[PDB]
């Protein structure tokens, strides 16, 4: 197979006698086929940044092996030249530290695995307007790449009702430093939708939000160029193309 860097691929595998399906030594967990009861699936996803020429996972079986090869593909990104070296910047103590722990808490919130649906059927757009900044416009800095855009930026003025993509639990709703205001939520599966730069939130962590459901309002919060709403999908741990997950997700469980 082939995979564009910064996509997610949802895998099929046979349900009997399955075992363990691992990337060197990393293990990919796997859900039900929603509608055929004799397949498993796994999401695989390539980082944007440096990704492997190509990937070999191994699904391992009670008395066999199987191999899944996946090449990985540069796409077709916007991409320009960094005007200023990605130098360290410096910011003040109090800033570090802000952003420092909102990484760990992220990191950890990232790490902890749902082992069910949480979503509702498909996923739906967050609001019903048009693209402003593509997923996965690059600068790059002696051609290798320095920063990414690891979501997709929607028209939006300030104000505008966001929605929920699907169901799931809020893991996140909270100012943060670059983000801005941010609402995560879990969909199961390590799958996570993101709505940053919000003017208002109007959820609270730990609530079990619907498909369709008022999440906030968007802004201009955070590190922003003006206001928008961005969204993003975390899944099979990295930051993929949102609407091309919402796609490939919904081939498989919208209802139906
Ligand atoms: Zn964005």
């Amino acid at each position: 197979m082939e995979l564009i860097k910064g996509q997610a691929l949802f895998l099929e595998l046979d349900k009997k006698d399955f075992l363990s399906l691992k990337n060197n030594d990393k293990n990919i967990p796997t859900f039900a086929h929603p509608k055929n009861q004799e397949k498993i699936l796994a999401i695989f996803s390539l980082p944007y940044k440096n990704p492997p020429q190509n990937t070999k996972l191994i699904a391992f079986y009670k008395d066999k092996k199987e191999e899944i090869f996946i090449k990985t593909l540069e796409g077709n990104y916007k991409s320009e030249k960094l005007q200023v070296e990605n130098k360290k910047i410096f910011p003040p103590k109090t800033i570090q530290e802000r952003i420092a722990k909102e990484l760990k808490e992220a990191n950890a919130i990232y790490s902890s695995y749902t082992p069910k649906a949480l979503f509702n059927g498909a996923f739906n757009i967050p609001l019903n307007s048009f693209i402003t900044s593509d997923f996965g416009k690059a600068r790059t800095f002696n051609e290798k790449v320095a920063s990414y855009h690891s979501g997709t930026d929607f028209r939006a003025a300030t104000g505008t009702p966001i929605y929920a993509a699907n169901s799931g639990v809020v893991k996140i709703a909270k100012d943060r430093y670059f983000a801005g205001n941010s609402v995560v939520i879990d969909h199961g599966f390590g799958i996570y939708s993101q709505y940053y730069h919000l003017s208002k939130i109007d959820v609270k962590v730990g609530q079990k939000i619907k498909k369709g459901e008022l999440i906030g309002l968007s802004g201009a919060s955070g590190r922003v160029s003006g206001p928008h709403l961005h969204f993003g999908i975390l899944a099979g741990g990295k930051q993929v193309d949102p609407l091309d997950f919402v796609s490939k997700f919904n081939a498989i469980f919208q209802l139906e």
